């Protein structure tokens, strides 16, 4: 594949994974989502941080 996937990537992969109060479906759904289209990276980062705060408790 063109490095242009590579390259966008790098600016949020891991960043997904590292909240843990996701759940088990949502946090594989991101990762496999970026592959869907990578252009919404930056929006399924910020989708992640999401569901995180909402499930986070307090």
């Amino acid at each position: 594949v063109d490095n242009k996937f590579n390259k966008e990537m790098r600016n949020a992969y891991w960043e997904i994974a590292l909240l843990p109060n996701l759940n088990n479906q949502q946090k594989r759904a991101f990762i496999r989502s970026l592959y869907d289209d990578p252009s919404q990276s930056a929006n399924l980062l910020a989708e992640a941080k999401k569901l995180n705060d909402a499930q986070a408790p307090k």
